[PDB]
C-alpha cells in the first residue's frame, strides 16, 4: 500500500507530464498521494499561469466578508458579516494597513504561533469566491478554467446528461483570513492554485480519518451539532494543531507559495490560514474513483449549507433517497 502513513507529497511534473491533468491525478493517486487528503504541485520551471499580475487592482470584490470569531484560542467559530464592495486595489491597501498587516516574525513557525495564538482577537476581511479566473486563455496546461467539468465526468462514468456548470473562484487574502474545517461539496475533489502574494498554510486530516475529525467536532460543538449533523458543512468551525494533537486526531500541514497549487482529495478535511496579502483561484473537480465518494457524502438539510446551483443534479442522481429533504433545506 502507498503512502501508509498518509504524508502528504509535493509533486515536481516535468513539462511533458505537465500536458495531461486526469492522467497526472491518477500518477500521484498511483503514489498513494490521496491517502493525505492533499498533495503539493510545483509547476515545471518552463509553465507560466499568465504573463503579469499588474493590472489586476481593478478587479471588484462586491462582498468582502469580515470575518469573527467566536469561543477559545483553539476551538473557535467564526461568522462572516458583509462589507461593502471594495476594488482589490482597495483591499490590498487595506491588507497592507497598519490594522490588518502581517506582524513581524521569524519563520512561518513563528507566524503559525502567533496565528493560533491571536487569531481570535481579530477580524480580517476576506474577499472569497468570486467568480473569475486569472489564468491567460493561452496557458493550456492545468489551467483551472479549463478542466474537464464535473457534469460531463458523471455523464461519461454513469451515462446521464444533466444540468449544470462548473467555474473557477478567486480568493483575496489577508493575515489571518481563514478557511473552517471542511470536505468539498459531494466530497469532490478541488484544486487551488495560489498566484501571488504571501503564502497560505493547510491543515489536512487523511480521508480514512475524517470520521474521528467529526466526532470530535461534535464534542466541541455541542449545541451546533444538535442543530445539523453535518454542521462542519457549514465551514465556520475551527480546531487548532494543539488541540488536534491533545485528541489524537491524525492530521499534517503544509505552507503553500505563490506558484504553487495543491490538490485536496476526497473526503480530505482541511483548514488554514493566509499569511498577508494573496489571490487565489480554485475549483471543484472529479474523477471516477469520486463517484463512489460522491453517492456516500453527508449532507447538511438544516438550511445553513446553502449552495450553487449546480449540486442539485448530483445530489438528485447520486443520492436519490436523501434528495427531497436536502432540498427542503435548500428552500
Ligand atoms: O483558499 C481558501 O480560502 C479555501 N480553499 C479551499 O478550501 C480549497 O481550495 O479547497
Ligand atoms: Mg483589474
Ligand atoms: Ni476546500
Ligand atoms: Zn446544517
Amino acid at each position: 500500500a502507498q503512502n501508509p502513513n498518509c504524508n502528504i507529497m509535493i509533486f515536481h511534473p516535468t513539462k511533458e507530464e505537465f500536458n495531461d491533468f486526469d492522467k497526472y491525478i491518477a500518477y500521484m493517486e498511483s503514489q498513494g498521494a490521496h491517502r493525505a487528503g492533499l498533495a503539493k504541485i510545483i509547476p515545471p520551471k518552463e509553465w507560466k499561469a499568465r504573463e503579469t499580475y499588474d493590472n489586476i487592482s481593478e478587479i471588484l470584490i462586491a462582498t468582502p466578508l469580515q470575518q469573527v470569531a467566536s469561543g477559545r484560542a483553539g476551538v473557535f467559530t467564526q461568522y462572516h458579516k458583509k462589507k461593502k464592495a471594495m476594488t482589490v486595489g482597495e483591499y490590498r491597501h487595506l491588507a497592507n494597513s497598519k490594522k490588518y498587516q502581517t506582524p513581524p516574525h521569524q519563520n512561518f513557525e513563528d507566524l503559525e504561533r502567533k496565528y493560533w495564538k491571536n487569531r481570535i482577537y481579530n477580524s480580517p476581511i476576506y474577499g472569497a469566491d468570486i467568480s473569475g479566473s486569472l489564468f491567460d486563455e493561452n496557458t493550456k496546461q492545468w489551467n483551472l478554467g479549463h478542466l474537464g467539468t464535473i457534469q460531463d465526468l458523471l455523464e461519461k462514468e454513469c451515462g446521464v446528461v444533466i444540468e449544470g456548470v462548473n467555474t473557477p473562484y478567486l480568493y483575496f487574502g489577508m493575515w489571518k483570513t481563514t478557511f473552517a474545517w471542511h470536505t468539498e461539496d459531494m466530497d469532490l475533489y478541488s484544486i487551488n492554485y495560489l498566484h501571488l502574494g504571501e503564502p497560505k498554510t493547510w491543515y489536512v486530516v487523511p480521508p480514512e480519518h475524517g470520521q474521528r475529525l467529526e466526532r470530535l467536532a461534535r464534542e466541541l460543538f455541542p449545541g451546533s451539532s444538535r442543530g445539523c449533523g453535518a454542521f462542519l458543512r457549514h465551514k465556520v468551525a475551527l480546531i487548532s494543531p494543539t488541540v488536534l494533537k491533545e485528541n489524537g486526531i491524525p492530521f499534517n500541514r503544509i505552507t503553500q507559495e505563490a506558484g504553487e497549487f495543491m490538490v485536496t482529495f476526497p473526503y480530505g478535511y482541511h483548514a488554514g490560514f493566509n499569511h498577508g496579502f494573496n489571490c487565489a483561484e480554485a475549483i471543484n473537480f472529479a474523477t471516477p474513483r469520486w463517484i463512489d465518494y460522491g453517492k456516500m457524502a453527508s449532507q447538511c438539510s438544516c438550511g445553513e449549507a446553502r449552495v450553487t446551483f449546480s449540486m442539485d443534479a448530483f445530489v438528485r442522481i447520486l443520492q436519490p433517497e436523501r434528495y427531497d429533504l436536502w432540498k427542503r433545506g435548500q428552500d
